[PDB]
C-alpha cells in the first residue's frame, strides 16, 4: 500500500563510476523518506565508459568485463553493483532494473550487408533499390569470452541501421535484405512503422534472438535479485514480444515481476492500444500528464487546473499508471526536452503522490538537483510530500477540481493508519482557499500545513468541511498533525 519509486539517476551524472556506492550508502536514507523501490539505471556495458548506458553494447557485462577501454560502467564495477542491491534489499527497498532490448550499440566490427533505405518519415516505402552497405552489427564481446552467455550477434539478427560505414551518408535509415527482413508489427505507427530508433536495431522476429532475449531476462534477474523492470523504448518493439516477454521472466523466476514500460508518445490512444495489446500485464509512465505538468508549469497561471489530468493514463487506467514528473529525457539539454518548472514541480509533486490512484515516481534530478544545468536539490520540498504520501494519503478521495487556479482534494483516511487523511490545495496563480470534505469523524481536528508553506492552521467543522487555503503559485497539505 502507498509504495514510492525512485529513478536512482540523471542523464548529467559525472563518470567517476562511484554511482553503485552513492546508491548502496543512501538507501538507509531512501527508505526513511518513503521510497520503496529504486529503479536503477542501465547496469550493463554501453558503448562506453561515460554512456549513460542505452548505447546497449553488452547486456551481460555488468561493469564485469574490459571492454570499450574500461571494466566499470559509468556507475560501477558489478560488485559495487552488487553491494548496492543488497544495501537496498536490507532496507526493505525493492529494485527495478532497467531494460534495453530494442537495440545493441558500439558494435565490435562490421559486416557488408544488402540493404535498400526507407523513407525516415515513412519506412514502409523503400526509396532505393537493393544494395551493399557496411553496418555495425557485429557483436563477439572479447572482454567476455563465453562467460555466462555464447551467443553472439551478427547482422541477421537485427532489422537495420542508420549508418553506412563506406558511404557515410547522413539522414539514413536502412533495412536489411533477406529471409524474412522486415521492420517489427506490431510497434508504433508515428513514421508509417516506428520499429527503427537507433543504433543497429533488433529483429524480434528471428527465433535465436526472442529466445536469447528471454534467457538474458532470467540471468539478468537472478543474477542481481532483481524485483521489477523499467522496459526502455517499447513502442519501438514488437508489443507481442514484449509481452511474452515478460510473461517468460515471470514463469522462469516464480516471481511476479514489476514493470513498468516507456512508451514515449503524448497520446493516450497510443498507449491504451499498447496496454491492450500487451495484455495488460504491466504498467506504463504516464507521458501525458507528463506534458500536462509540463504545459502547465509554462502556462504562467493561464492553464486551466480542472484538466490537469486530461488526457493521461492515470486518470483512465490508473491501476496500470506510473505517475512522474520528470526523468532522463525531459531533463535540460536532452532530446525530450520539457522540464516541469521549478515554481509548479512541487505542486506536480502533490498531484502525484497525494492522490490515491497511479503508481507515483521521484525523480533524481529534482531530488538532488542538476548541477550541471542549474537545478537545485528540491528534496527540502518533496520530502514533505513524501510523508504525506507515506503517512496521509489514505482513505476515501474527494476532488475539487472545479476552479481554473485553485484545485484540491481530500483523503479520508482509514484505521490501518493512524491519523491518516488529508487536503491537498494548490494554486497554479492567486492564492486562495476553499472548502472542502474530509469527514465527519474528523470535526473539532485542527490540521497544520506539512509543508510549512502556509503557517496557520484549519479546525475542521462540525460538518467535516475545512477552509483550506494556499499561496499563490504554490501548494498546500494540511493534515492532522
Ligand atoms: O567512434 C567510433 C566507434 O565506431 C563504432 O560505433 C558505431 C556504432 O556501433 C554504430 O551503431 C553507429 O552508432 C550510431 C547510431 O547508429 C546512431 O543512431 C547515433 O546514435 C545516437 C542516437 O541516434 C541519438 O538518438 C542518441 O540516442 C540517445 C537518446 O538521445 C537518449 O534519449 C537515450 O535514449 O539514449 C540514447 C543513447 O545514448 O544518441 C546516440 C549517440 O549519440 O549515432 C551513433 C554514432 O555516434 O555508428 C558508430 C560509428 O560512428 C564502434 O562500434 C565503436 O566501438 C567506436 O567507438
Ligand atoms: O513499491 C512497492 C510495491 O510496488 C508495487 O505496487 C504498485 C503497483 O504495482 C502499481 O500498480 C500501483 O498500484 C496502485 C495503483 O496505481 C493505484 O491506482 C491504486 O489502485 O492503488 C494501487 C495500489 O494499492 O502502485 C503500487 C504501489 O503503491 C508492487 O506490486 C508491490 O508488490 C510492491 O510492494
Ligand atoms: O549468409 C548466410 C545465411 O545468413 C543468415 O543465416 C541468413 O538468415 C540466411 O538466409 C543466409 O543464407
Ligand atoms: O486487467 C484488465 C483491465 O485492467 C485495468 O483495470 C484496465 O483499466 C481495464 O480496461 C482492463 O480491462
Ligand atoms: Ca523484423
Ligand atoms: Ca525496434
Ligand atoms: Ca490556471
Ligand atoms: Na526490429
Amino acid at each position: 500500500t502507498n509504495g514510492t519509486m525512485m529513478q536512482y539517476f540523471e542523464w548529467y551524472l559525472p563518470n567517476d563510476g562511484n554511482h553503485w556506492n552513492r546508491l548502496n550508502s543512501d538507501a538507509s536514507n531512501l527508505k526513511s523518506k518513503g521510497i520503496t523501490a529504486v529503479w536503477i539505471p542501465p547496469a550493463w556495458k554501453g558503448a562506453s565508459q561515460n554512456d549513460v548506458g542505452y548505447g546497449a553494447y553488452d547486456l551481460y557485462d555488468l561493469g564485469e568485463f574490459n571492454q570499450k577501454g574500461t571494466v566499470r560502467t559509468k556507475y560501477g564495477t558489478r560488485s559495487q553493483l552488487q553491494a548496492a542491491v543488497t544495501s537496498l534489499k536490507n532496507n526493505g527497498i525493492q529494485v527495478y532494473g532497467d531494460v534495453v532490448m530494442n537495440h545493441k550499440g558500439g558494435a565490435d566490427a562490421t559486416e557488408m550487408v544488402r540493404a535498400v533505405e526507407v523513407n525516415p518519415n515513412n519506412r514502409n516505402q523503400e526509396v532505393t533499390g537493393e544494395y551493399t552497405i557496411e553496418a555495425w552489427t557485429r557483436f563477439d564481446f572479447p572482454g567476455r569470452g563465453n562467460t555466462h552467455s555464447s551467443f553472439k550477434w551478427r547482422w541477421y539478427h537485427f532489422d537495420g541501421v542508420d549508418w553506412d560505414q563506406s558511404r557515410r551518408l547522413n539522414n539514413r535509415i536502412y533495412k536489411f535484405r533477406g529471409h524474412g527482413k522486415a521492420w517489427d508489427w506490431e510497434v508504433d505507427t508515428e513514421n508509417g512503422n516506428y520499429d527503427y530508433l537507433m543504433y543497429a536495431d533488433i529483429d524480434m522476429d528471428h527465433p535465436e534472438v526472442v529466445n536469447e532475449l528471454r534467457n538474458w531476462g532470467v540471468w539478468y534477474t537472478n543474477t542481481l535479485g532483481l524485483d521489477g523492470f523499467r522496459i526502455d523504448a517499447v513502442k519501438h518493439i514488437k508489443y507481442s514480444f514484449t509481452r511474452d516477454w515478460i510473461n517468460h521472466v515471470r514463469s522462469a523466476t516464480g516471481k511476479n515481476m514489476f514493470a513498468v514500460a516507456e512508451f514515449w508518445k503524448n497520446d493516450l490512444g497510443a498507449i491504451e492500444n499498447y496496454l491492450q495489446k500487451t495484455n495488460w500485464n504491466h504498467s506504463v509512465f504516464d507521458v501525458p500528464l507528463h506534458y500536462n505538468l509540463y504545459n502547465a508549469s509554462k502556462s504562467g497561471g493561464n492553464y486551466d487546473m480542472r484538466n490537469i489530468f486530461n488526457g493521461t493514463v492515470v486518470q483512465r487506467h490508473p491501476s496500470h499508471a506510473v505517475t512522474f514528473v520528470d526523468n532522463h529525457d525531459s531533463q535540460p539539454e536532452e532530446a525530450l526536452e520539457s522540464f516541469v518548472e521549478e515554481w509548479f514541480k512541487p505542486l506536480a509533486y502533490a498531484l502525484t503522490l497525494t492522490r490515491e490512484q497511479g503508481y507515483p515516481s521521484v525523480f533524481y534530478g529534482d531530488y538532488y538537483g542538476i548541477p550541471t544545468h542549474g537545478v537545485p536539490a528540491m528534496r527540502s520540498k518533496i520530502d514533505p510530500i513524501l510523508e504525506a504520501r507515506q503517512k496521509y494519503a489514505y482513505g476515501k478521495q474527494n476532488d475539487y477540481l472545479d476552479h481554473h487556479n485553485i484545485i484540491g482534494w481530500t483523503r479520508e483516511g482509514n484505521t490501518a493508519h493512524p491519523n491518516s487523511g488529508l487536503a491537498t490545495i494548490m494554486s497554479d496563480g492567486a492564492g486562495g482557499s476553499k472548502w472542502m470534505f474530509v469527514g465527519r469523524n474528523k470535526a473539532g481536528q485542527v490540521w497544520s500545513d506539512i509543508t510549512g508553506n502556509r503557517t496557520g492552521t484549519v479546525t475542521i467543522n462540525a460538518d467535516g468541511w475545512g477552509n483550506f487555503s494556499v499561496n499563490g503559485g504554490s501548494v498546500s497539505i494540511w493534515v492532522n498533525k
